[PDB]
Parts: structure tokens; C-alpha cells; sequence
């Protein structure tokens, strides 16, 4: 009963996360196995952010120059190497706290957990969705760089995003945890443009079905729409059209709801053409589009 | 730059929840030093749980009768005493990962952060204020009962609630950590309601500071009122009444906006009078009010 926005619980990152300075710029990073993996920017001085030459910064450091923290203990760097826009400083101690983990890339809808940290120190822990211009509306201040996105399978951390930097519209942007950016974007300091947002729809229905299980029936209707007469709604009010494979992604929650997913489209059809009229759905007077069919489950059924 | 609900981390209360059973009864429980903290409910079977005579059946057991699981480890249990509505296992090893805590009782309009477990193991985390009908809105299936609420001051872990029982309603109910209920209610299975509950005013106006601060601007204006004009337009609405010293927690907010506490309340006049029009705030078209002046805070200024 209830329904909220869950994060996974943090501890088993908690542990993982580090300090990292080169002279004087300074961020998070994070600690697995001998390897500790930073956004590349940590090399930057301060003239460097707006047009760095990562390669030719990379090649004036030596060991020495990395300077990395977990909590009092100072660690040390024994070799530095470049994966893309992630820099990993391999340290004479292995993470005694290494939890099994891997480094997997999401998709745009897929929501994970993030755990914002400050001089190495976990701060506060949310749940996020990559919208699907390739941008977070996460919640971080100056100094989270670093920072890491994650999802918990039984007893394994999957890795998913590192916190780089700050559009001029307040999103966030950042990597994978091999390096590669989340949408068309760099990490320099300049100011770079996302492409325009769009309501991820098959979590919408989701979040519907969610309201459905826990006693908030007032947006259903008789009708029935198909595919395409909805997507052709869709369209027009800047949703993810629907496919196939996400009717199917909904086949749990149909079940347990007694509701076929183009059932819930009409609904949801006239979601989108008359608004909501001041009532509220889970406590929500928008659509809410952050919650996967999976979060659903896992909050409306059980899973830990 | 972005506002999310954000919890604290949990990683430090992770390490303290086991799992307790008394016979075919079973819920989840604190492991502090040698003391295991847990619902007395436990030691009721299924025809005890309506109208249960807690000091009789408590008599009726033994140290052997209570299972306590960390993990894969048994705990021996080598005492039990009841205190008000939490019982007491005094079992033979201490925590080794015993944070530094107090055990804090927490007023109305105050926020946590809940540790939602079952069968001992830690599955989610979210943030959640004390109604002032002295009940949560929390997201908890069947198991769990005996998870906990908590802030984190430092290094230190301030436990503030545990969970016990759902309300027909579909809110929570649960005590402190001496077992002392938060509002009228008991630890058995019948029918309890609550009181009719009210918006925390003080908070919806940490959040409109929130808003100004991420540069939502769009509902302000001249007018100041006074306290006694805003209270009477207030309680017509179900807000609780604001007080001196409700405007002089909001000093901090008041300082880095420019915005006086009665400037901004005149706001929240016009805002409840007209509604908002189809207009967002923060993501939001409801007034929100389970985020304190020092949530605020922490999540627009900096404290880790
Ligand atoms: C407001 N906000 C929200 N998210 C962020 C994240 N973020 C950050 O924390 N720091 C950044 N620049 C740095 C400045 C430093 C000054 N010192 C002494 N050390 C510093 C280290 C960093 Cl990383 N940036 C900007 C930024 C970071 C990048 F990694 C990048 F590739 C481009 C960028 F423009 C930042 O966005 N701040
Ligand atoms: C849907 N929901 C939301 N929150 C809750 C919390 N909660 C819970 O988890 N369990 C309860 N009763 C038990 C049944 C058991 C069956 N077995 C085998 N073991 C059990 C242990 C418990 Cl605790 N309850 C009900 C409940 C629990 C109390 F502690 C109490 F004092 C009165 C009550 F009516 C419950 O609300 N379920």
C-alpha cells in the first residue's frame, strides 16, 4: 500500500566511493577492486575546463600528481590510464567493500538509483530516469562530478552513470562507466544544447496500472484504442509513441489488473484531451513518467 | 541545481536489520550493540494478533521460542523484556557494525528516511514526513512490519520510527524507538482511523523557496499580509496555523532569496485562492509539503 519514489539501498556503494585531486581540482570517484575511475575532467586546471587537450594533459601528470582519499585513508596511485572520458588510477590496495558488480548502459526510460556525493562523502540518495534526450533532472550541486547512478540485482550492483557536468538548462549529463556520454555531448565547459524532451509513455501506463492497484480507478473508461489510433494521439502531445514490445513489457500488470494495455491507452487517451480537472492520480495531479513497468512490480507485488 | 525527494544514506542502517520469528510469526528488527529492537506483535500467533494480551503471552515463551537471523547467521537469544510496544532480545553478540545513534522522537511536519525491509533485508529507501494526524504515507507491502525511519546528523544515525501496522486508509502507523505509538492507536488487528490530516504550511513554503532559489518565479507579487490575515485564510483551506518561530526557521530561506516570510506568504494566499492554473512548480502541480526548511536546505545550499 502507498506508493513512492524508491531508491535502492546505497550501503553496498557507499563504500566504493573516494576522493580524487589533481593539484587543485578535485571530484568523486569510485573504488572497485585496485581501480579507481574518475571523470577524466580531474585533470583540468582551471584554464583547461573550457578546451581541454586530454591527451597532452594526460602526458605532463605522473602517479604523483593523484591525489586519492577514502575517508582518512590516502591511497596511492601506482599507474593512470585513459578509457574515453573516464580516467582509472589503478592503487596498491584493492576495496576490501567491493561489491559484485558490473558496468551495463541503460536505456532511455530506465530509471536507476543515484547516491550524489561531495568530497568523496555520500550526501542523499533518489531515483532518476534518463529521459529520452539522453539527460538526467537529477538533484546536484558544485562538487558532485563523480557521482554514481546504479541499479541492485539480488546481490549485484550494476554501474550505469557517472555524474559529469551541468547544462545551462539545470539537467545533467553524463557516462557510462567505460566512458562514453549519455547523448551528443563532451565534457568541456562550454554550454551544449539537449535535444528536446519527450514523456517516456509506456512508463506512464505503468504508473496507471500502479494507481489502479492501489484503489485510484476514476480515469478508466469502456473504450478500447489500438495501436496506432493511439500513437497517433501520442504524437501530437510530445509522448514516446507505443510498440509492440512495450504492450508486451505491460503483460504483468494487465494480468494482475484485469485491464488489456489498449484499454489503459483509452484511458489514457483521455488523459492527454480533457486533463484531469483537479483530481489527482497516486497523489500526482501530472502524469508521471519516471517509474518503469519494473519499479511497478517491484513496489505493487514484491521483490528486495 | 534540480530538487528530488532525497533520502539519506543508507548503508549505516543496512548493517543493523535481522530478521525475527517467534514460531510461524516473523518480521524485521534492529541489531544495536547486544540488543535486538523489534514489534512485541511478534510473539503473537495469528489468533492472538485481534485482541492480543501482550503480558500474557509473554510470559507463555522463552529465549529459545525467538529465531533471530543476520543474514545466514543465528543470533542466540539470552533475554527478552518488553518495553511498551517494542520488545527487547538481548542476544549474545554485539553488532560489530554498530553505527554511532540515539534513539529521537520526531514531531509533526519533521521528514525521514525509511528503510522499507523484508524478511531482514533491506529492498528500498525513501523519504517521508510525520502527518500531523501523527500517521505516514509510506509505500510497505505485507512483511513489513519492524522497519525502520531514520536522519543522519554527522556520523550519527537518529532512529525516529518503527513500523508496525497499515490503516484502512492505506497509511502507516508505528512508534518510536521506546515503543511509544505516534498518535492514538494499538498494536493489535482491528479497524483504527485517523484524524483528519492537514497541510504543513511551514513546508509548502520552504518549497516555494526551493522554487525561487531553481528559478521558478512566476507566482510571486507585492502584497504583503500579516500572520493573522494568512492564519484565517489558512485554516479555511485545512493548513496549520503559522507561528513566529515558523518564520524564524524560515530566516536562512528568507536571507538568500530576498524574499520576506510574509512576502512569500501572500504568495501562498494567492496561490490557494486561485490555483495554479495549469502552471508547475518545481516539476509540481500540487503544493508540496514533505520537504522541511533544512530539506531545503541541504539540497539548495550544501551539507553532506
Ligand atoms: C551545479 N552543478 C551541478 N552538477 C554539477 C557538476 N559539476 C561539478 O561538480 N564540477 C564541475 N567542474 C569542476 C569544478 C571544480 C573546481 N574545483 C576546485 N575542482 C573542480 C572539479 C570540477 Cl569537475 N562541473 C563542470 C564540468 C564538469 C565536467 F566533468 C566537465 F566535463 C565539464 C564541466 F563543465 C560540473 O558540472 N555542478
Ligand atoms: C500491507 N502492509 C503494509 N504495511 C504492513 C505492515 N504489517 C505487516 O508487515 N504485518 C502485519 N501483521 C503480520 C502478519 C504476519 C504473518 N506472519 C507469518 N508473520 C506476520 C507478522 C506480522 Cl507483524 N501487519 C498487521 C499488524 C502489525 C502489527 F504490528 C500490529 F500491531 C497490528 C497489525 F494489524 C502489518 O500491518 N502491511
Amino acid at each position: 500500500s502507498g506508493f513512492r519514489k524508491m531508491a535502492f539501498p546505497s550501503g553496498k556503494v557507499e563504500g566504493c566511493m573516494v576522493q580524487v585531486t589533481c593539484g587543485t581540482t578535485t571530484l568523486n570517484g569510485l573504488w572497485l577492486d585496485d581501480v579507481v575511475y574518475c571523470p577524466r575532467h580531474v585533470i583540468c586546471t582551471s584554464e583547461d575546463m573550457f578546451n581541454p587537450n586530454y591527451e597532452d594533459l594526460l602526458i605532463r601528470k605522473s602517479n604523483h600528481n593523484f591525489l586519492v582519499q577514502a575517508g582518512n585513508v590516502q591511497l596511492r596511485v601506482i599507474g593512470h590510464s585513459m578509457q574515453n572520458c573516464v580516467l582509472k588510477l589503478k592503487v596498491d590496495t584493492a576495496n576490501p567493500k567491493t561489491p559484485k558488480y558490473k558496468f551495463v548502459r541503460i536505456q532511455p526510460g530506465q530509471t536507476f538509483s543515484v547516491l550524489a556525493c561531495y568530497n568523496g562523502s555520500p550526501s542523499g540518495v533518489y531515483q532518476c530516469a534518463m529521459r529520452p534526450n539522453f539527460t538526467i533532472k537529477g538533484s546536484f550541486l558544485n562538487g558532485s562530478c563523480g557521482s554514481v547512478g546504479f541499479n541492485i540485482d539480488y546481490d549485484c550492483v550494476s554501474f550505469c552513470y557517472m555524474h559529469h557536468m551541468v547544462l545551462p538548462t539545470g539537467v545533467h549529463a553524463g557516462t557510462d562507466l567505460e566512458g562514453n556520454f549519455y547523448g551528443p555531448f563532451v565534457d568541456r565547459q562550454t554550454a551544449q544544447a539537449a535535444g528536446t524532451d519527450t514523456t517516456i509513455t509506456v512508463n506512464v501506463l505503468a504508473w496507471l496500472y500502479a494507481a489502479v492497484i492501489n484503489g485510484d480507478r476514476w480515469f478508466l473508461n469502456r473504450f478500447t484504442t489500438t495501436l496506432n489510433d493511439f500513437n497517433l494521439v501520442a504524437m501530437k502531445y510530445n509522448y514516446e509513441p507505443l510498440t509492440q514490445d512495450h504492450v508486451d513489457i505491460l503483460g504483468p500488470l494487465s494480468a494482475q489488473t484485469g485491464i488489456a494495455v489498449l484499454d489503459m491507452c483509452a484511458s489514457l487517451k483521455e488523459l492527454l484531451q480533457n486533463g484531469m480537472n483537479g483530481r489527482t492520480i497516486l497523489g500526482s495531479a501530472l502524469l508521471e513518467d519516471e517509474f518503469t513497468p519494473f519499479d511497478v512490480v517491484r513496489q505493487c507485488s514484491g521483490v528486495t
